[PDB]
């Protein structure tokens, strides 16, 4: 179910999220790829992608583009962390293009993996974090599943 954080986990999120934010775009291309490289059956899913060696679709347009737009939906995710409405939101407008596709709980679950690896968090700002990350997962996975209408 979705669980609500303290004022405090929202600044610990915040906190943890803020190396992220301040690079975006770079952080975002390399876990993108860290993700395909260490996942190699996920990078099929990308149509713009498909049938190219990773090291070939790395430097492009296309690429950066996919890794940033993952990047750019947890950005307004931590912007909304003080807001469970407005989180949702954010989380419902962007699993519908996902709810018809061929992809597996695991395939989502080890890129929030490959983030959190890369997060390297102290166990307290890593528990709020995991908050967050839970009810973004709630959330996505009940649009999944259509019901993401009781979020409205
Ligand atoms: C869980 C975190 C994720 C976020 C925040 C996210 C975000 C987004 C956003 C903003 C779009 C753009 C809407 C569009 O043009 O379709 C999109 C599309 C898409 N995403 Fe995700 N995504 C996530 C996970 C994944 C994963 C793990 C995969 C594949 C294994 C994936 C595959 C796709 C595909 C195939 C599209 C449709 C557009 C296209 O053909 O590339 N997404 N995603
Ligand atoms: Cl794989
Ligand atoms: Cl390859
Ligand atoms: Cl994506
Ligand atoms: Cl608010
Ligand atoms: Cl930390």
């Amino acid at each position: 179910a979705f669980v609500g954080l303290s004022d405090s986990e929202e600044k610990l999120v915040r906190d943890a999220w803020a190396p992220i934010h301040g690079d975006l775009q770079g952080t975002a291309n390399t876990v993108f790829y860290n993700y395909l490289k260490k996942y190699p059956s996920n990078q099929d899913k990308f149509e713009t992608l498909k049938g190219h060696p990773l090291d070939e679709v790395k430097d492009t347009a296309n690429f950066k583009l996919i890794a940033g737009r993952i990047f750019t939906i947890f950005d307004n995710c931590v912007k909304n962390v003080g807001n469970d409405k407005g989180f949702q939101k954010v989380i419902a407008d962007m699993s519908g293009p996902h709810v018809a596709r061929p992809i597996t709980h695991g395939s989502y679950n080890d890129l929030r993996g490959v983030i959190y690896d890369s997060m390297h968090l102290d166990s307290t700002h890593g528990a709020a974090w995991n908050k967050m990350m839970d009810n973004f997962f709630y959330v996505f996975y009940e649009c999944l599943d259509g019901r993401c209408s009781q979020f409205s």
